[PDB]
Parts: C-alpha cells; structure tokens; sequence
C-alpha cells in the first residue's frame, strides 16, 4: 500500500522561488469549462475541464468542490484532487469534524448561504457580508454587499482562440510534473487599492538596509529548513556571488502558506482576506515579482510541489486584518471538542511569560563539579548572577550539554547535586530542575526526535526499543536510493547524522510518525524527565534537522559546503539537511492510508512531533509532571496549526541590528499567522564578530534587543557559548554580565514583570477568541498612517488588545526614531521609569515626530487613554519568579486617563497552571472593570464573565490623575461600605501593613490608590466624590 494514488513522484529536490512559474503556462492545465455537479451540505461540486494552456485541445476532468466554511465569517474553501479521490486529512490545522461543527452551529442560527447552480451552471453563494460567483471555467469574483465592491478575483489567461482559462486552478499536466498552483488578480499597483500582503510566518525581507513587516512584491516559498542565521549558503539563487543576506525568497522554519490582503487601507471602504493554501509539500506565495520571471506585477499567486489542492479564503466577521486572524483561527478551532478555554491555542503556564536564560555550552549544575575548561560555566554560576544582581529571573533553557553523550531523554551526572543520576526524589542529589525548583525557577529542555543510533554497545533505552518495536522511519524509496548504513544498524533503518558543529555529532534513528503506536511511544520518554523535575518543553531539529549529506557518502561525511549549485546541482542527491526527500515515511496527513515519499509532505513534520509531544507527552502523562501540572513547547518548527500545541521561538537568529529588526517583525507576522506565543532569542544566538567569534553582544546593542523584545510573548536570552569542548560561539551573553547597563536591563525586565497579567490576560484572549497578541500597526482601523509605521510599530494589551503602543529603537548607537502615533486616540510616554512618577502630557493621535529621542535608558512605549491594566507587584518588594507569585502578591488595577469620560480594562484569573482545572473544568476568572467619568462623580465597576477562580488577596485600584477624594463608597454583595483614609503614607507600608477599605493619596505619581478586598473583586460598584 505504499504510494496507494499511484503518484509518478517527478522531482524530489528543493526547488527554490527561482525555479517555479506557474504564470509560464507551459505543460500546465488551467480551468477551461465545467458543469455543475450537485450540491450536498454546504459543497457544491463543479464538474471541470482543465485545458493545457499551450495546448488546449488536451484536456482532462476533475470534480473541484466549493465548500462554504462560515456564513458569519465569511469564509469559503476549494479543494480538489488531481490524483485521485479528494480526500479528508486526518491531521492538520484544518480538520472536517471542526468545520462540520461550525456549519452546524450556523445552521441551528438561519444561517442559509443559498448556494445555488444558476441555468446556465454558475455557482452562486452568499455569505453574511459576501456575495461570490463562480462562472463556468472558473473565474471568480467575490463583492462585499454593503458597497458592491468586487474585493477579490481570480485570474483569467488568454488562449490563441480557445476561450479563456482560469488559473484559479492549476495544475502540471502529469506526464511532467505534480505541481499546483491558483493566481489572483492583485491590485498592488492600483492608485486607490494599494493592496499589500501581509503573514507568511517567519519569512525575512530587506528594503535597503532595513528589515521591514510587508510581504509584497515579493517571492517566497515554505521548506523548513535548518535556516541558521536565516541566510544559509545552499539555499542561495543559482550563481549567486557574494554574502548571503536574509531575505525573501529565503524559507524559514515555520511553514505558513498564509497571506492576509489589505487594500484600501485606513478608508472607510478597507477591505481584507486571508488566502490559506492548506498544502505541507513544498509551498510558494508570490505577491506580485517579477524577479526570475517566477510572477507578474499584477498577479499574486500560491502553489506546491505537489496535491491536493485545498484553499480557503477567509473574509472574517468585523472590518480589519484582525477579524480575518480570528476568523482563521476558528477554522483551526477546538469547538468540536468544548473545550472549555483552549478553544483558539493551548493556554501557557503563567511561567512562560518569565525571563529565561538558555546557553548552548554549560557543563554542569554546580560549580563544585563541573569540569576545568576555557570558559566553562555551571548552571549555578548563571542562576547566581541573575538572583544576587536581584533581576526577575523565571529559569533556564538547559540544552543538549545535560543529556548522556546527546542521548535525549537523558541526564548525566554532572548536572545532579551529588554528581550522579538519580531517578528523583532525593534530597540528597537532587537533578538539574529539582535544584531549579529551590531556586524558585522552572526550566524547559531541548528535546529533539534524533534518536542516537551509534552508542558503541553502550545501552540507551529510547533507541532500543525504538528498534525492537520497529517504529523507526526505514531506509525504502521508490527509487532505489542507497540513504547509507553503519555497522549499528539496523539494516532497513534510515539512518541519519546530527551536527551541532565542532565535533559535537552523532548518528540516529528517527520515529516513523504516521505509523500507529510511534506516537504513544515517544510521548511516554517523557516520563524520564519530567519526573526529575522538568517543566516544560523545547523543541528543537525539528524538520527533522539532519547535517548535510549527499548520497554515496558516509553517513557522518558532509558535501563541501558550496554543493551543490546551479553548476553542480544535486539531481536527487542533497538531502536538504533533513531527510533524503525519497524516503518512503508513513503518511503523516491521512491515517492507515501507505507510505509517501517525505517530499509529499516535509512541512508537517515538525507539526507532527510538537502534536505528539503535546498529547502523548504532556497531557497524557501529566501526573508525572511535579511543580506544575500544566507544561507548554516552544517549538522552532511548525506549521499552521502549531498553537494547540505551543509556541514558537525563531531558531538561530544572531546579534545585530538587522536581527532585532527581523525579530520584530517576525513576531507580528507570525501572530498574524495564528501563533501568538513567539519570539526570538534576546541578544542573538550565534556570533556576529567576523575577526573574533568570541566576542560578547555589545551593552547597547543588547540595551536594544530586551527592550524589543520585553513585550513580545516568548522572552528569553539565550546564546552559542563559546568553551573548550565546544570551540564556537560568544564568551558570555547573560544580562548581569553587563554592569554599565544593568540598571536598565534590569528595569525593562521589572517592568515586563509588572505587566505579566497583561501578558497573560492577552494570550486568554487568544485561546478563546483567536486574539493576535501583537497587532501589526495595519490593525489599527481608520488610519492611513500606520502603514508607514508598521516595520517596528505594534500594539497589544488591555481589554481590546490596542492599549499599548510599541516603537522600539532598532539600530545600534541611536537615540531617536521616527515615531507615529495612531490616530483618534490619545496617547502616554511610559515605561519602567513611570511606575514610580506621573504621566507626563498627552500626546495627540496622529502625529508623526521625527527624530523623537530616545535614550539609551529609554524605549518609546506608550499607553494609550481609558485603558485600565491588571499590574502586579511583590509583596515585599524583591523581584522573584513568576512562577512564586501568590494572591498575596498585590494585583493592581491602573486606570490610566479616561478616553471620553471612560476606561475599561480586563483579567484573566487562574492558578498560573499548578494544575490544569482551568483548561479542564473551567476552573478560572474573567473580571471586567469600567471607569466613568460623569460630573463631580467617578464610578468604577467590577463585573465577571465567571469566576471560578478565586483570588486570595486583596486587590488595588490605582487612578493615576486623581488625589484627595471627599468621599468613595463600594457597594458589592459582600458588603456596602465607605471607604477611610489609610494610616500607611507609602505603598510598601499600603501593601503590607495597610487595612483592606483603606485609600492612599500618593502624591508622587499623582495616583489614588484604594485598597479592597478579595472578595469584592467579581463585583463591585465603586463611587469617588
Ligand atoms: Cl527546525
């Protein structure tokens, strides 16, 4: 049952944006007629004709399916198979029974889509703000009904005499290739549309010497790869001469066929859509280049190497990119399984928000045993520095440095207190994570799915009964290709080679994930770790990212690093630095259905692992986690789907300006791609010296890189140390280890702390709503400036997630920027030094400022007016970890100046992941608060949408702008009580020795500060006069 379709695989390599064009025509078919085929549910069948465009008396019959998706949302979908029969993936972002639930809610509603075969055969459907009609070859035109606006169209080619063929659908004539491809009529060029493209995951692209946030006009395609530094040299364009830079037509590591399409933007009459083509092959987008001729400036298109062809295009409900974020988000949704809270993403542990340290290069726990080398450190160096210099420190990044000779699942014993392995549990000698526990930190660790196959007779369980239990991926092909064998075998295993770089190598074995039992298998290595004390996951190789290999050589053997070329190509040869692209694996998109060659379907594979990490591992063995029931992945692979099992960290960046750039945008991007909780490693992961290796990041560039990225989702430091036993890398990278700068590395961190709920009440907003976290500045409605600033504007927090602007400074030795601020709102300079002084004036929406200066103390953050945000603060005053937050760690709700004579503001309120109860019984809080100014009278309203979770300390309410008040009373059906002056004349003193119905006029900061009990926090009616 091996190639069941009966598939002629007709090419196997990489083929780079270079080498696809669809818009050449040449051996190509394209829609060229139909007839209706029936409508079932919510599908309409099309019977089509496809004509080869330059031979159109050649033709071939297909059923292409057209499938409302949402009326409410406004989302469609198209599918069709060339192969064989359309077929229902059984694992993907995507899945039958999420869409089936979707139609039977609407249904239940009234929703009616009306889909219906005109006379004369054209399909017809509406949706609830959408009309669409399908003609009979295809073409397309979507219009918005409110203004008739035609707001999509596909595109049409022309024939000597003919009639005309719809690349709306194409496809390569089988006699050559499997390609796919559908092309769009794209306005960029249009005076008034000005269409732009947004998303595409992690892609890069440079504009002069400036990373920007657009992705138009522009090649790119999807083919995760083992992309360090994001430019590596074999995925350079033929003949190319000179430095790599990153770039567009560049693939990264996270596969995201994914463009969202704003035209009229900042208009009234702005429209958006998304375009998914669900394809885990290799995939292109092109958004209108001409570069190699690979597009035309007024088409855009998407494509893949090989079928099915599955495409959505999705509208959304509300006006904005945002709304066509959330409504993809639905269709990924897990309302099928009424989850209670995980409906959009899975929710992190609260710890996940901290600061974490990670280093490629520790040799031990403690300092007392680790081993003599140039720059050798202990994790108890790394944990001393940051809790002795009293920065928030949540835990480590331990890398592949604990595990047995790069056995995953293992530890040796230098990195237990007593210098041996133990099983846990002991107080004696206590492991790496249970020390950390002590410490107050949790810590994740790289675990990637490379099983070491050549352990010189040495035993290692995981890649034993790998074997014995034949879940291996095996070394068969459909070409005969000798993938290469050592004398571990096993004789049928594909077997494959793991490079760190400098000697640190080894074989292994890889697990044939579509096979039944693989799954369990490897959720169940887990258990050896998280019951020494591991937290959570890093997930790293994942393509699977094998060292470079070119058949007919050793397996441990690698090309000379310029082949192959155009000159020299690899003609099914190269593997790509992963698996050789022939190799036969289980089918990973559809259950019990063969194998395929893994050039089918490379991008699902990491996708695959994180999902199997994620049931099988996480959940499914929860009992054995110890601290904190819940755990998360930060993954460096993925594709569309990847937030129900975690997040994402952008994979080897480096350290320089250009890298924060990219930093920044690949966040906003890739939340616009449905994975919210992202970000890159702070300060960069290799090195950047080209004379010296060794040398550490600048104090201003990493001044620079932590305020970047103090708001974005994932923060960690983490970097390649430079020791003797690993001979690449940089000296050292940790934040205390800059003492010119460490009062304001430090006060960025704080400040991150402080807004950890606004964090956290975001990423709620994301798992019940499909909310971005980070909004590109394009989200901002009615503003035909933030285009302009878009590269390194963004925005996040507060009730409707934009009542935080960041512009941070994105080049070395600056201290100004241009800064725009959106419009029809009002604005306030922030940042760690305001929580301790007033607000200064407002700043009026609208303006732009060039050269606003920004010192290096400084980054431009901004809250913006009738913004209430849920703050915390420690009780005694000493930054600790989130992780060992209590109740009785104040939470403090900020209303900042009223917007209108109002403010709003929410919370998210759970246990932090101590256990999963939220996820699984509901167990958690929404609590909504209000400001309303009307007269001599303030009134501040706490509400719930559930509160399930109780919060066990008292609560603030901090109005900045107010002092003396000549009464406040709180109503609440606990008690109606008036309020009383406090004896305190601080807040330390407010805090800690402070009576709950007590109010502080903190005159400092020109802040009221009202001091309420627990129990009046779900509801409250509070009255200032
Ligand atoms: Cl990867």
């Amino acid at each position: 049952t091996d190639n069941p379709d009966g598939i002629d695989y007709k090419t196997y390599d990489y083929v780079g944006v270079w080498g696809f064009s669809p818009l050449s025509n040449t051996n190509w078919f394209a829609a060229g007629s139909s007839t209706p085929g029936g409508i079932t549910d919510w599908t309409a069948t099309m019977n089509v004709n496809f004509d080869r465009i330059d031979n159109p008396s050649i033709t071939v019959q297909h059923p292409v399916q057209v499938q409302v998706t949402s009326y409410n949302n406004n989302s469609y979908r198209v599918r069709f198979n060339p192969d064989g029969p359309i077929r229902d993936v059984t694992r993907g972002p995507i899945l039958k029974q999420q869409l089936d639930w979707i139609r039977t809610q609407e249904l239940s509603e009234g929703c009616d889509p009306g889909m219906t075969f005109t006379s004369e055969g054209f399909l017809t459907f509406e949706t609830k703000d959408l009309s669409v009609i399908i003609y009979g070859n295809f073409k397309t035109r979507v219009t918005r009904k409110s203004d008739g606006k035609v707001i999509m169209e596909n595109d049409e080619v022309g024939t000597a005499s003919s009639g005309n063929k719809c690349r709306g659908l194409m496809f390569v004539d089988r006699l050559y290739g499997n390609a796919i491809a559908s092309v769009n009529k794209n306005f960029r060029n249009d005076a008034v549309k000005q269409e732009g493209f947004y998303g595409a995951g992690e892609v890069n692209c440079k504009y002069q010497d400036t990373y920007i946030l657009e992705r138009t006009g522009i090649a790119m395609t999807n083919y995760n790869y083992d992309n360090l530094n994001y430019n590596q040299w074999d995925l350079r364009p033929p003949h190319h001469d000179g430095a790599l830079n990153p770039d567009y037509y560049i693939p990264m590591y996270y596969a995201a066929p994914w463009l969202i399409v704003n035209g009229c933007a900042g208009t009234s009459e702005q429209y958006s859509y998304g375009w998914f083509m669900d394809n885990v092959s290799q995939s292109y987008m092109n958004t209108g280049d001409t570069t190699w001729n690979s597009g035309q400036e007024d088409l855009a298109y998407m494509g893949a190497q090989y079928g099915p062809f599955d495409q959505h295009f999705v509208y959304g409900a509300g006006g904005g990119m945002e709304c066509v974020v959330t409504a993809f988000s639905l269709l990924q949704g897990k309302e099928f399984e009424n989850q209670v809270l995980n409906k959009r993403s899975v929710m992190p542990p609260k710890y996940v928000f901290g600061f974490f340290q990670g280093v490629f290069g520790t040799s031990s726990l403690l300092r007392a045993h680790m081993p003599a080398g140039e720059n050798n450190i202990s994790v108890e160096e790394i944990v001393e520095g940051y809790q002795n210099n009293n920065f928030p420190f949540e835990g480590l990044a331990v890398d592949v440095d604990m595990q047995d000779n790069l056995r995953v699942f293992t530890t040796k014993g230098e990195f237990w207190t007593a210098n041996r392995v133990g099983t846990g549990g002991d107080p004696n000698n206590r492991s790496v994570f249970e020390w950390a526990h002590d410490k107050g930190l949790v810590c994740q660790t790289n675990i990637t799915c490379f099983l070491r196959n050549d352990n010189e007779g040495q035993d290692y369980e995981v890649n034993q009964t790998l074997r014995e239990r034949q879940l291996y991926t095996k070394n068969d092909s459909l070409t005969g290709t000798d993938f290469g064998m050592t004398d571990d075998g096993p004789s049928d295993a594909y077997i494959g080679h793991l490079d760190y770089g400098g000697g640190v190598e080894c074989d292994a074995l890889f697990p044939d994930w579509g096979r039944p039992d693989v799954a369990e298998w490897w959720g169940n290595n887990y258990k050896k770790l998280f019951s020494i004390g591991l937290d959570f996951v890093w997930q790293d190789m994942t393509v699977p990212a094998m060292m470079p290999h070119k058949i007919g050589d050793d397996i441990n053997v690698k090309p000379d690093g310029n082949w192959p070329n155009a000159d020299d190509p690899s003609n099914g040869q190269y593997n790509w630095k992963t698996y050789h692209p022939q190799v036969l694996v289980t089918d990973m998109r559809y259950e019990n259905h063969g194998r395929e060659p893994m050039v089918t379907q490379r991008n699902i594979h990491a996708y695959t692992l994180c999902e199997s990490t994620r049931k099988e591992g996480i959940v499914e063995n929860a009992d054995t986690l110890t601290k904190f029931r819940r755990s998360y992945i930060i993954s460096r692979g993925g594709y569309i789907g990847n937030q129900h099992f975690g997040g994402m960290w952008v994979g080897d960046n480096s350290t320089t300006s250009n890298y924060i750039q990219m930093m920044i945008a690949n966040n906003i991007n890739m939340n616009m791609s449905c994975l919210p909780l992202v970000g890159s490693d702070i300060g960069g992961f290799t090195s950047y010296d080209n004379e010296n290796q060794r040398t550490p990041c600048t104090g201003d560039l990493m001044v620079r890189y932590v305020q970047a990225g103090c708001l974005l989702p994932w923060f960690r430091n983490h970097y390649d140390r430079w020791i003797e036993s690993k001979d690449h890398g940089k000296d050292y990278q940790e934040l205390y280890m800059y003492p010119n700068e460490m009062d304001t590395l430090r006060k960025f961190v704080e400040f991150r702390y402080r807004w950890q709920e606004v964090l956290y009440t975001a990423m709620y907003q994301n798992a019940a709503f499909g909310k971005p976290i980070i909004k590109a500045a394009s989200m901002y409605n009615n503003d035909s400036n933030v285009r302009r600033a878009q590269n390194d504007h963004f925005l996040l927090g507060g009730h409707d997630g934009y009542r935080i602007l960041c512009a941070p400074v994105v080049w070395e030795n600056s201290t100004e920027r241009e800064l725009y601020l959106p419009v029809l709102t009002q604005w306030y300079k922030f940042g760690p030094d305001f929580d301790t002084k007033p607000l200064e004036g407002a700043m009026n929406g609208g303006d732009r400022i060039y050269n606003y200066p920004v010192p290096q103390s400084e980054s431009p953050i901004f809250v913006r007016e009738g913004a209430i945000l849920p703050t915390r603060y420690t009780l005694n005053g000493e930054n600790k970890s989130l992780n060992t937050y209590t109740d009785e760690d104040p939470l403090v709700f900020e209303v900042f100046p009223l917007g209108n004579n109002r403010a709003d503001g929410m919370c998210y309120l759970d246990d932090g992941g101590v256990t999963t109860n939220a996820e699984d019984n509901g167990k958690f809080s929404v609590v909504k608060v209000a400001a309303e100014q009307d007269g001599g009278t303030e009134t501040i309203t706490f509400t719930n949408d559930c509160y399930e979770y109780v919060f066990g300390g008292p609560f603030y309410v901090r109005v900045r702008g107010a002092q003396s008040p000549s009464n406040i009373h709180v109503s609440s059906g606990a008690g109606s009580q008036d309020m009383k002056v406090s004896s305190a004349t601080s807040r330390a003193a407010l805090f800690n020795d402070g009576e709950n119905g007590d109010f502080w006029v903190d005159q400092e900061t020109d802040s009221l500060w009202l001091k309420l009990p627990n129990v009046v926090l779900p509801d409250a009616v509070i009255t200032i006069t």
